[PDB]
DNA sequence: CTTATGACAGCCGCG
DNA sequence: GCGGCTGTCATAAGA
């Protein structure tokens, strides 16, 4: 097999790399790497090395890496560019691995672990590690085994051993329902004391040292906890054994109010799963805990247990340990679904970076561009320092707040990356400046053509048109690779099924390879379909990773810490987008006025960053609503009209803009997204806007896919807000469903009924939610001080009423919290109360809270008020005989 | 982050 | 005694 790296670290003047050798064995090596860096030289001197500006550069080889750094500082002090890859780990990887890295995941130790720490006095802080580690479940991907470490004796109890037998049994049998898939894979180790467990774990760690170390919240908790626990007990020198190179950096990151401890374990790649999810699932989840995410992804979640976690070990050690086994397994299941680790390995090996740098677009892009330019003997720029200077961003239109009966939306694809390639934006491609007219002038073609020589963005910038820019080239390359790998994708995935359906690879091979294959087999047709499906697996991941690069380019480009950052270019990109969405609002409005025989009608009712929303009202009126045999008939009509009449007019429009800005190539393409409207022959309103980023739509067709039942596309509204009570999210969604599909009378009936039935709803279902941030800041001795927000006052009411019970769950800084208003004259002595979320409120006050809460204020605050928002905008009433003069701001 | 809106505190001015 | 309006805060929604 072809050699590939596992981890890389620079320590002093050495690279410490762990890598898989040519056979497949994991080994480690220490190289005294000699980096090269580059300086500008006379045109007299001949090299093969040029900077991206075409200026010639001397390659300077250094005896070691400390000579290189000291040269850079010394070159900085003189005032001359010191160019080339300043991060030597990367430059090393580029040197040692000058080929397309093929990697065998089978030879990469991916560790999955979670610990348990019984704490009777609140959250066990990792940087303290006050309390003993009583359970460690560590999953190893090579042995494919769950190594379970069980503390039998601790200050908090002596417990029996965990039973594998009981664990397997059903819930109703007294069992833990530990999945049969893992029962023969658990390896169990009880211990008599914490010292033995920890040292056996550490000795386990040296034998089976992780390459990729993952698991839920491991980077914020499990890892610092273990390190500090071992540090504090055995000495720092023992805790450092947790690194295959015995070097650890202790880092304290700062927040929006506080800080956090992270431990860098040199020679290991920490890919916390809570980060691998946030990064590459793309789903704005309301809670990022493992219970939720696991329920979401697997509909199974974490193991249930009676009582507080802090009393679990003594009351039910059996549940406790299995709880810890399932936790790890849950994580492994999610990854069996999403493949986020393999995604990371693929990206990390593609860009040739440390795998943990996948969370950095800057690092990933820098390397991709570095390797690319190195291959053509080019030299990258020195990272220049830059003042963080806000520039203009995405355009969003003010919508006139209204009901909107028929809407079609359109989206420019990859707007920003597309703009880069279209205008040819790149540091070295900057041609010059032109006088800037107001943006609206360029938007209306009224302005003077900026240049007939150079490619242009309406921010005043001019770019070389002939040249191939670094940035535009490197992104085009990724676009191409995307198409390519989606090519093998839609081949092994598409042509593959021909082999599968017959039983009853990158390109669909000639009808001689497909011909000589027709003999029904158990060794062939059904075991060679395993190949075609495993091939498309590779297609997906390669394509997802290209998509991820494409979208995370502007972010890197807009970051002052990026080698290729340039404020005028960032501003060029976004300003160009700003004109492009609005130029096409003009072009669509003009086309639709011509076609409809109207003049000066606002068809585009909303536009946001890369997409427009278009009223289809008059287009329907042209046919007249009455010629459609059903809903699906007009959805057909509008779809055809879009693809046939509207999109060529859109393309004609953008082609005109391209000639106007004099761009290198025309890459402004709009797909048609949603088609929305009411069900035929109904009183529904279809859709409505209340303002920027707030709207609901009744959608029948999202780009191609024609839905069975209609589905609500709701954006920004209270339904989409975790702060909204469970019951109330539900009702407002219904309120909206009823508004759009059924009409005003439906809504009024629903409103009346819910209002009538409010007090019979669960108190948890009707309590609002919010995060507890800056709890101290407004805590004036347990009472609310100046400027104190409503929910924190709510907490400081719970506290005073609760200061004295240890059984009572304390409210912690950071924690999400149920809030409830309280009726005047309440014992609790305040306008509201708040308690920890996802929990029933303690019996000590519960029955008295349920008595004092203000239903009127609650319903008004969380339901009626935001409803009034929707109905006001949609020109509807949620109850009869509402005087129409309310509409006016007298 | 940049684009946002909305809940709520607290100012100022209002015979 | 509330509008009007600025500032903290919470949270989308796509990067």
């Amino acid at each position: 097999m072809k050699e590939f790296y596992l981890t890389v670290e620079q320590i002093g003047d050495s690279i410490f790399e762990r890598y898989i050798d040519s056979n497949g064995r994991e080994r480690t090596r220490e190289v005294e790497y000699k980096p090269s860096l580059f300086a500008h030289c006379p045109e007299s001197q001949a090299t093969k090395y040029f900077d991206i500006y075409g200026k010639p550069c001397t390659r300077k080889l250094f005896a070691n890496m400390r000579d290189a750094s000291q040269w850079i500082k010394r070159m900085e002090d003189i005032g001359l560019e010191a160019l080339g890859m300043d991060d030597f780990k990367l430059a090393y990887l580029s040197d040692t691995y000058n080929y397309e890295i093929k990697y065998d995941h089978t030879k990469i130790r991916v560790a999955n672990f979670d610990i348990e720490v019984t704490s009777p006095d609140g959250f066990p802080e990792p940087s303290q590690a006050k309390h003993p580690i009583d359970a460690i479940t560590h999953y190893d991907s090579i042995d494919d085994r769950f190594y379970v470490f069980d503390l039998l004796n601790s200050p908090y109890g002596n417990v029996e051993e965990w039973s594998i037998e009981i664990a397997a049994k059903l819930q109703e049998q007294g069992g833990d329902e530990v999945p049969s898939e893992i029962i023969d894979k658990i390896i169990y180790m009880p211990f008599d004391n914490e010292k033995e467990l920890l040292m056996e774990y550490l000795n386990f760690w040296q034998q089976k040292t992780p390459v990729i170390l993952t698991g839920w919240n491991v980077e914020s908790f499990a890892i610092p906890y273990v390190y500090n626990r071992i540090k504090n007990i055995f000495g720092e020198s023992t805790a450092k054994r947790l690194s295959p190179h015995r070097k650890t950096r202790v880092k304290v990151i700062e927040n929006m109010y506080g800080s956090r401890e992270i431990i860098t374990l040199f020679g290991i790649s920490v890919l916390d799963y809570i980060d691998l999810y946030k990064k590459f699932s793309f789903t704005n989840q309301p809670s990022y805990s493992l219970d939720y995410i696991s329920e979401f992804e697997l509909n199974v979640g974490k193991l249930k247990y009676d009582g507080p976690i802090s009393k679990l070990r003594e009351s039910n050690h059996q549940r406790y340990i299995s709880y810890n086994i399932i936790a790890v397994y849950r994580v492994l299941q999610i990854d069996a679904k999403r493949q986020f680790i393999n995604l990371s390995l693929d990206m990390g090996y593609y860009a040739k970076i440390q795998i943990q740098s996948v969370f950095s677009p800057i690092k990933t892009w820098d390397a991709i561009i570095f390797n690319s330019l190195k291959e053509q003997n080019k030299v990258i720029p020195q990272g220049r320092s830059h003042p963080v200077q806000p520039y203009p961003g995405a355009f969003v239109k003010e919508p006139i707040p209204n009901r909107y009966k028929y809407v079609m939306s359109f989206d420019l694809t990859s707007l920003y990356p597309s703009i880069i390639r279209q205008v040819n934006i790149s540091p070295e491609t900057i041609a010059g400046t032109f006088k800037v007219a107001p943006l609206h002038d360029y938007i209306n073609a009224v302005a003077e053509r900026p240049s007939d020589v150079y490619s242009c963005s309406p921010n005043g910038m001019m770019y070389y048109k002939d040249r191939d820019g670094v940035v535009p080239t490197e992104i085009t390359k990724v676009f191409n690779q995307r198409k390519e790998h989606k090519g093998y994708m839609l081949a092994a995935q598409r042509n593959g099924e021909i082999i599968k359906e017959a039983l009853h690879y990158r390109f669909d091979f000639s009808d001689e390879i497909k011909e000589k294959i027709k003999k029904l087999s158990a060794k062939s047709l059904n075991e060679m379909l395993f190949r075609a499906q495993r091939t498309e697996v590779a297609g997906m991941t390669a394509q997802i990773n290209r998509k991820l690069l494409i979208n995370s380019l502007y972010g890197a480009l807009g970051n002052v810490w990026f080698r290729y950052y340039d404020l005028r270019n960032a501003t060029a990109i976004t300003t160009f987008g700003q004109m492009a969405l609005q130029w096409i609002e003009r072009k669509v409005n003009e086309y639709l006025n011509e076609v409809c025989g109207t003049e000066g009608e606002a068809f585009v009712l909303y536009g946001d960053t890369d997409s427009i929303y278009v009223s289809a009202d008059k287009i329907i009126d042209k046919v007249g609503e009455s010629k459609f045999r059903d809903t699906n008939h007009w959805v057909d009509f509008l779809d055809k009209f879009a693809r046939e009449r509207m999109e060529p007019a859109i393309d004609r429009g953008f082609r005109e803009m391209c000639e106007y800005m004099n761009n290198k190539q025309h890459l402004m393409f709009m797909d048609r997204e949603a088609i929305a409207g009411p069900p035929l022959g109904s009183k529904g309103i279809g859709g409505f806007w209340t303002g920027k980023k707030r709207y609901a739509l009744n959608v029948w067709d999202m780009e191609g896919t024609r839905y069975a039942e209609p589905k609500l596309k709701i954006m920004g509204l209270e339904t989409q807000k975790s702060s909204t009570p469970k019951a109330v999210q539900k009702a407002l969604k219904e309120c909206i469903r009823r508004m759009l599909q059924e009409g005003e009378e439906s809504l009024q009936e629903y409103f009346k009924e819910f209002e009538k039935e409010f007090r019979q709803l669960n108190y948890i279902s009707i309590a609002s939610v919010s995060s507890a941030n800056n709890i101290a800041k407004y805590d004036v001795g347990g009472f609310p001080g100046p400027k104190c927000p409503f929910h924190i006052r709510g907490i400081l009411t719970y506290n005073r009423a609760i200061k004295g019970n240890i059984d009572a769950p304390q409210v912690v800084e950071g924690e999400k919290v149920y809030v409830l208003p309280l009726r005047e004259g309440n014992p609790f002595g305040d306008k509201c109360i708040a308690w920890p979320s996802g929990t029933e409120i303690t019996d000590l006050i519960k029955d008295d809270v349920l008595h004092w809460m203000d239903y009127t204020v609650l319903l008004e605050k969380t339901f009626i008020k935001p409803l009034e928002g929707f109905t006001s905008a949609a020109k509807l009433d949620y109850e009869k005989k509402a005087s129409l003069f309310d509409m006016f701001d007298f």
